[PDB]
């Protein structure tokens, strides 16, 4: 049979990583760029009279 | 007995190309400008954020 790497294996094929634990061999690419919201600005220091404290 | 060129020949007339296979001598004037629609633009590569994959 021809060797598959995707999971589950394609029909009539064999999985290259088909050995026990072999899927731990499949690569990962982790993005350097996150999904994170911006946080809310503080308005009070802008929207008030500054004083010595 | 007067000699036509349009097909089929007019009534009471002889075709000028009435010999066997003679219509293969009539000119065509095929246009270089096609009739074809444009197809729809793909938008996903324009809209999406690019990433390594």
């Amino acid at each position: 049979a021809t060797k598959s790497v995707l999971q589950p294996p394609a029909a009539g094929s064999a999985s290259i990583v088909g050995g026990a634990g072999g899927t731990q061999l499949l690569p990962k690419n982790i993005s350097q760029e996150w999904w994170k919201k911006a946080t809310e600005q503080s308005i009070i220091p802008t929207l008030s009279k500054s004083t010595p404290v």
